[PDB]
């Protein structure tokens, strides 16, 4: 319900989700990117994984 | 460098990271869930994204 307006170009990828076991060891990749939320584009209605600091709120 | 341990068991869901110009209006699905990191499993060689509180620091 709270909507997000992009503030930068952001070009997909195609990295997936990652399935795990519990007890597997993982290190994070380009941690310094910051973190990320799956999203719904009003746009143009695809969804997929965004970075955070790629978004502000909006109307 | 820094490596963590997987607490849960997650399946993925096959949603890739997203595309979007500068001025789409998007939302968060899930907001509840947390946040997400992109992880590569030492364990598995798999890469891809994984959820937050699902893992902890290890050594």
């Amino acid at each position: 319900h709270m909507t997000f307006v992009a503030l930068y170009d952001y070009v997909a990828s195609g990295e997936t989700d990652l399935s795990f076991k519990k007890g597997e060891r993982l290190q994070i990749v380009g941690y310094n990117h910051g973190d990320w939320w799956l999203a719904h584009s009003l746009t143009t209605g695809r969804t997929g994984y965004i970075p955070s600091n790629y978004v502000a709120p909006s109307d």
